[PDB]
């Protein structure tokens, strides 16, 4: 249930999301590209979903991947801005869920982003506490898939 | 080229965009929904394209409509944040263009948003100079369609 998952975003979780986002969200291009390339490198079996982007091993040099990456960072921006209001967060979550459901992405496959998030956070000196906050957010999308 | 169109936006046009977005982009739910419902009122022929959103006449009450509208505002957020780097603006524009090409939305039909934008701007007392600036940004997307 997306509503019950949404309810798990307590005060403290909300705080850690915001605090960490101030750092990560400040370089959407660099951080968005790092997230995607870490996904591809650690979870080789997902690359086939992204045929439209072309040669993903090109990283920042691939225009489509750069376009994709920036845009994904605005989806995260979106979620962060909706934390005050659960009915609003849920509706945006459901919109992006649709984008993945049509590409045949399951909850389980969607959760493969947790690895890359924890890594990108760690590279910025945000630890397990923060990785765990982010898993709770990703879980809300999971509940929609 | 899109690059050409992007590259042409001047310091004055950029200033007008940023200034008006400071206001319009501060209420993404209210302003995005306003944009969409004005499109529907003025261009009833477009309603059919949005069948996934269900009964668009329900306004803010329609959760799918609200999610699409807030998300639309973040596409604009993205555009605005990329104005100083034509290379980055081009790659996000091309990403959004693909979303519309796939729904068979022509450059001319995309341009139907100018009306709703002019009205929303007007609502906050941004006049003709501001609507012309926004038509120039829209023209970047039309360059890709
Ligand atoms: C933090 C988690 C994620 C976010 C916020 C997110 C966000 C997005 C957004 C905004 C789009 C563009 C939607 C569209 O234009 O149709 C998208 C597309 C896509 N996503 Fe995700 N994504 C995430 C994780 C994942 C993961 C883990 C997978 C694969 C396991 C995945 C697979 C895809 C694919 C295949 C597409 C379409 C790419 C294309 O052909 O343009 N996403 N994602
Ligand atoms: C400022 C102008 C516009 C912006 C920034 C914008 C942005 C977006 C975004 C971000 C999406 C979601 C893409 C996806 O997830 O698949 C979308 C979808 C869509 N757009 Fe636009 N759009 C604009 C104008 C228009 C206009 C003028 C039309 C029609 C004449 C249109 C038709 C569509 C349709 C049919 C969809 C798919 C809706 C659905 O079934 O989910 N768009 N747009």
């Amino acid at each position: 249930s997306v509503y019950d998952a949404a309810a798990q975003l307590t005060a403290d979780v909300k705080k850690d999301l915001r605090d960490s986002w101030k750092v990560i969200g400040s370089d959407k291009k660099g951080n968005g590209v790092a997230l995607m390339t870490t996904l591809f490198a650690d979870n080789q079996e997902t690359i086939g979903y992204f045929k439209r982007l072309g040669n993903v091993s090109q990283g920042m040099a691939n225009d489509k991947l750069r376009g994709h990456s920036i845009t994904l960072m605005y989806a995260l921006q979106n979620f962060i801005d909706q934390l005050d209001n659960p009915d609003d967060l849920v509706c945006v979550v459901e919109k992006f869920a649709v984008n993945h459901i049509t590409r045949k992405i399951s909850a389980a496959e969607f959760g493969k982003i947790n690895g890359p998030i924890k890594k990108v956070l760690a590279s910025k000196n945000f630890g397990d506490k923060y990785a765990n906050a982010w898993a709770k957010l990703v879980a809300v999308v999971q509940a929609a898939l």
